[PDB]
């Protein structure tokens, strides 16, 4: 944890709060924003911020003692008076706690601030914070995030309808991890997607894809682990069902004599009793730009396999598994340059999908193909597409039925989570049969 005796830079407070002490440190600073256990600082270090990556929001204030312009990474912005319309702090905080609770209740345990602290952020707080020490929900479990006024009574996001006080927030000031230059200059060094439209919501916006950017672009960590919130095991157990499946029958139908298997360095075959010859190259997962193939690359005899190796574009003899960053899930969060955050066990920062990557393949149909014996150990099954021998015969047997529908379930569960699938152009599953 961050001590409350270090130092804070003030500078960019200085426009909005002239005569700061430059000397100050987070101690006086949260006794200046109005406030007085297991809460030890309401500030976090980049560390502690990197470990609730999902519990990101970015904020910001902009004034005009007249009106404020709460803008938040939501998109939202509000308007306090001492895109919405002007309304007292009173309902303004039962309006923020709503929007918090919905955005987070599926993807974090608490709620960190991501500021570009230039003063009225600060000074805000105070009308829709509050804090104390570490408490529990009143309905539920889970650490309390909101406070009721009403009640006197605590919440989780999930269990904090109508209330109408944030309890325990954490932030953390970008601007204090030595930048030279305003937002906008640092953010649109590295994204264009995201504009400066002079609303607080933008900025919120930036500021968030800069951190962002700072610590999972630039900087990676893989060791970090990140806990379970959805389909995680069944979608990690459906890749690599779905990558077994696949190569196997590439291999089989059109018989290739080796195969370049590109991309992780700890990779282990995923077709181990295949014939081929089994060559592998070693690349980490690109977090910036997708990698140059000519940089990467006789990759030209037999069949590539690009198992989330994201390149600008994939050779005609490939086998291809992509990211979508796109895809809207918990898993997923929104990143940088079109970019997506995929946390999954670990942080996955995806460069933007792009279509014209796949233009010399083509979409990889589903099918279920197996050789395995005919053997159990209902509604009969009937479909093109269960490639066995027992439907060559006219009529699926049990365990064949059974394994598709679970083969089918599991392919639907990696589409759905934003995987996509292609393939070089000959791949016909009639050459199964
Ligand atoms: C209603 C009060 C109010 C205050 S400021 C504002 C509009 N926001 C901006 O001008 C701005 C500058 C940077 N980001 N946003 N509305
Ligand atoms: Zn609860
Ligand atoms: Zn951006
Ligand atoms: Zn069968």
């Amino acid at each position: 944890h961050l001590s409350v005796d270090t130092k804070f830079k003030t500078e960019g407070l200085c426009v909005d709060i002239p005569g700061i002490p430059k000397d100050m440190t987070y101690r006086r600073l949260i006794s200046m924003m109005g406030f007085k256990n297991g809460y030890p600082n309401m500030f976090i270090t980049r560390e502690e911020a990197i470990r609730h990556v999902r519990a990101w929001i970015g904020f910001d204030v902009e004034g005009c003692n007249l009106p404020l312009q709460l803008g938040f990474s939501t998109g939202v912005n509000l308007v306090a008076v001492p895109m919405y319309k002007g309304l007292p702090w009173n309902v303004v905080r039962i309006k923020i706690v709503q929007m918090l609770s919905d955005t987070l209740k599926n993807l974090s345990d608490r709620v960190v601030f991501v500021l570009w602290a230039h003063g009225f952020e600060l000074t805000s707080m105070k009308y829709f914070v509050k804090i104390g020490p570490e408490r529990t929900c009143c309905l539920c479990d889970r650490r309390a995030t909101c406070f009721s006024t009403a009640s006197d009574t605590y919440a989780c996001w999930h269990h904090s309808i109508g209330f109408d006080y944030v309890y325990n927030p954490f932030m953390i000031d970008v601007q204090q991890w030595g930048f030279t230059g305003n937002l906008q200059s640092n953010h649109d060094l590295y994204c264009q997607v995201h504009g400066n439209a002079h609303v607080a919501s933008c900025d919120a916006i930036m500021t968030r894809c800069l951190a962002v950017h700072e610590c999972f672009v630039k900087r990676v960590d893989w060791t970090i682990e990140y806990p379970i919130i959805g389909d995680e095991l069944k979608i990690n157990a459906a890749c690599r069902k779905v990558q077994h499946m696949v190569v196997k029958a590439a291999l089989l139908a059109d018989k290739f004599p080796v195969l370049h298997d590109i991309g992780n360095p700890k990779a282990i075959k995923c077709v181990p009793q295949a014939d081929v010859e089994w060559k592998f190259y070693d690349a980490q997962p690109c977090s910036d730009k997708a990698y140059k193939i000519e940089e990467l690359f006789k990759f030209t005899d037999g069949v590539c396999l690009f198992w989330n190796c994201n390149v600008d574009r994939y050779p005609a003899n490939s086998i291809v598994c992509r990211f979508d960053t796109r895809v809207l899930s918990n898993l997923n969060l929104p990143g940088c340059d079109g970019g997506s955050l995929y946390v999954n066990k670990h942080a996955f920062h995806t460069p933007a999908f792009d279509k014209s990557a796949f233009v010399n393949l083509k979409q990889l149909p589903f099918f279920y193909y197996s050789d395995s014996p005919c053997e159990s150990h209902y509604v009969p099954l009937k479909s093109a597409t269960c490639i066995t021998r027992c439907n060559l015969g006219g009529a699926v047997c049990r365990h064949h039925a059974n394994e598709y529908r679970l083969y089918l379930d599991a392919y639907n569960m990696m589409i759905s989570a934003g995987f996509s699938l292609w393939v070089y152009k000959q791949f016909d599953t009639y050459n199964l049969w």
